[PDB]
C-alpha cells in the first residue's frame, strides 16, 4: 500500500473503521517509513476526530480546529481537503508528500476534486503513494451498501413543503432522524414546520456546519435538517435517515451564467452516504432509512467538476504540465487542460477573490480572467437587467464604496451567491467594498 506509484481506493463500507482503526495503522507504518504524509479531512469536525483516533502519534494539525503543541519535527501533516488546495494556489513551499491519505475521497467540492486530481497525477508520474478512504469511490452504482447492523429500506414519498396531512410517520417517530433536504431553504421551511409540530430542529449547511455541529452533542434534538454536506463523515446518534433523494445541481449555461438547477435526483453515491448515517451501531438493528426518490449520476455536467480544473490549472506542477483531473472522475465535464491558466497578475486576482471574495470558484475566474483587479467592484453593478438580484421580490440594493446607492446587478451571474439569506448578505457585502 505504501509503495510508490500506488493509488489504493480503502472502500470498505461505512462505518466500517476506516478513520478510526485504518487510519491510524497506515499513519503508524509511515512514521516507521519515514514517508512524508499528509493526511486531508473533508471538514474541521473530521479533523477533531482525527486528532482522537491518532492521539500519541506525531501529526501537526494545521487547522485551528485542534489545540496542541507541537513539536516541529513531525513528519505527518494534516488539514484540510480545500486547505491543500489553497496553498497549492498561493506561493508557498510545497513539501513533498512521499504519501498522501485523502478521507471521505468522494467529496464532490471543487478543492477536493483538484486534490485527488493533483494527488493521483503526482502517483501516475511515479512521485508518491496516495490512499483514498471513502465507501463510495466515484461511479459507485450501489445505494445500498453494507453497514455494521441491518438496516430498514423504504421507499416512500417525503414532503419537501409543509405539510397538515398524510405523513404521520414523519412526526409519530420518538427517536432521532437526520432528513437530508436539497437546500438551505427547503431545510428552512421544513424546519419550521417540525418546530410548529413541537419539534426540536438542528439546521446543518456548508456555511454553519462545524458551529452547528456541536450542537448535535450538547443539546437534546429530535431533527437534524441539513444538506448533503453531512454525506462527509459527520456522524450522529440517530435511528432514521429521511432522504429526500435530491439535490441542487449548478450548472453553467453557454458558458456565461451559473443557475442552480434542480432540485434533481442524487448520485448512488450520495445516497448511500445518506444512508450511510445510521445503521452505523452493531447492537442497535434496524435503524431506518425512508428514500423519496431514485438515484441519476447527476454528477455528470455538474459545475464542480469545470471549477477543479479551473483550480487545477492555475497550481504548479512541473515546467508547463497540468495536473489531471482522477481519472474515474476525468470525463464527467467538457474540459480542455490548461484552457484556464491564467497569467501571473490574473492567477493572484483568481485565488484572492475566492480567498478573500469568498466567490465561487468559477464567477472569480470570470473577474480574474476579465483583467478586472480584486478591489474594483464596479462588475457587481454593471450587467444586463436579467442579472439584477432580487431581495423580497424587488431588486436588492446596496450602497457602493463611493456611497451611491445600486441595485445589485453582477456582470456575471452565478446563483450561488444568492441562493440563500446568507448568501446574498455576504455579496451585497462584497459588491460594496466591505471585504
Ligand atoms: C487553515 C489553517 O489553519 C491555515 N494554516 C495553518 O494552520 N498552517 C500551519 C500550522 C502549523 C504548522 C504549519 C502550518
Ligand atoms: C511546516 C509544514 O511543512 C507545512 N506544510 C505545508 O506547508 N504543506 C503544504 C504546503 C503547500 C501546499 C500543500 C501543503
Amino acid at each position: 500500500m505504501l509503495k510508490k506509484k500506488q493509488l489504493t481506493v480503502l472502500d470498505l463500507h461505512p462505518g466500517a473503521g476506516k478513520t478510526r482503526r485504518v487510519l491510524p495503522e497506515i499513519v503508524r507504518e509511515a512514521i516507521k517509513k519515514r514517508l512524508r504524509t499528509v493526511i486531508l479531512a473533508p471538514t474541521r469536525v473530521v479533523a477533531a476526530e482525527m486528532e482522537e483516533a491518532l492521539r500519541g502519534l506525531p501529526v501537526r494539525y494545521m487547522t485551528t480546529a485542534v489545540n496542541v503543541t507541537h513539536s516541529g519535527t513531525e513528519i505527518v501533516d494534516l488539514m484540510c481537503h480545500a486547505t491543500f488546495t489553497s496553498r497549492l494556489l498561493q506561493p508557498i513551499r510545497v513539501p513533498n508528500y512521499n504519501l498522501n491519505i485523502m478521507d471521505e475521497a468522494h467529496f464532490t467540492d471543487p478543492s477536493s476534486i483538484a486534490a485527488r486530481g493533483y494527488i493521483s497525477t503526482r502517483v501516475e508520474m511515479g512521485e508518491a503513494a496516495a490512499i483514498f478512504m471513502t465507501a463510495t469511490p466515484p461511479g459507485t452504482r450501489d445505494a445500498f451498501p453494507d453497514s455494521n447492523s441491518p438496516i430498514m429500506d423504504t421507499e416512500v414519498e417525503v414532503p419537501e413543503r409543509a405539510w397538515s396531512s398524510g405523513f404521520d410517520w414523519v412526526t409519530d417517530h420518538s427517536g432521532k432522524t437526520v432528513w437530508f433536504v436539497p437546500s438551505v431553504r427547503n431545510g428552512n421551511e421544513i424546519a419550521a414546520c417540525l418546530t410548529k409540530a413541537g419539534k426540536r430542529v438542528i439546521q446543518l449547511s456548508r456555511k454553519t456546519f462545524e458551529t452547528e455541529f456541536q450542537k448535535t452533542k450538547n443539546q437534546e434534538w429530535d431533527f437534524v435538517i441539513t444538506t448533503d454536506i453531512s454525506e462527509m463523515g459527520a456522524n450522529f446518534k440517530a435511528d432514521r435517515v429521511i432522504d429526500s433523494r435530491r439535490c441542487l445541481k449548478p450548472v453553467i449555461l453557454d458558458g456565461e451564467r451559473v443557475i442552480l438547477a434542480g432540485p434533481m435526483p442524487v448520485t448512488h453515491a450520495s445516497a448511500a452516504q445518506r444512508r450511510g448515517r445510521i445503521g452505523r451501531n452493531p447492537n442497535k438493528p434496524g435503524d431506518e432509512y425512508m428514500y423519496g426518490g431514485g438515484c441519476a449520476e447527476t454528477d455528470e455536467g455538474h459545475a464542480h467538476w469545470l471549477e477543479a480544473r479551473m483550480l487545477l490549472d492555475n497550481i504548479y506542477l512541473q515546467d508547463g504540465l497540468i495536473a489531471s483531473l482522477y481519472r474515474p472522475e476525468a470525463d464527467k465535464v467538457a474540459a480542455i487542460e490548461g484552457e484556464f491558466k491564467l497569467r501571473t497578475e490574473q492567477r493572484k486576482t483568481f485565488v484572492e477573490l475566492m480567498k478573500r471574495g469568498d466567490l465561487p470558484v468559477w464567477l472569480a475566474y470570470q473577474v480574474a480572467s476579465a483583467g478586472i483587479t480584486y478591489t474594483d467592484r464596479r462588475w457587481c453593478f454593471d450587467g444586463t437587467t436579467n442579472n439584477t438580484i432580487m431581495e423580497d421580490s424587488v431588486p436588492a440594493e446596496v450602497w457602493t464604496k463611493y456611497g451611491e446607492k445600486r441595485v445589485l446587478k453582477p456582470r456575471w451571474m452565478d446563483a450561488r451567491v444568492c441562493s440563500d439569506h446568507a448568501a446574498l448578505k455576504s455579496f451585497k457585502e462584497f459588491a460594496a467594498g466591505k471585504r
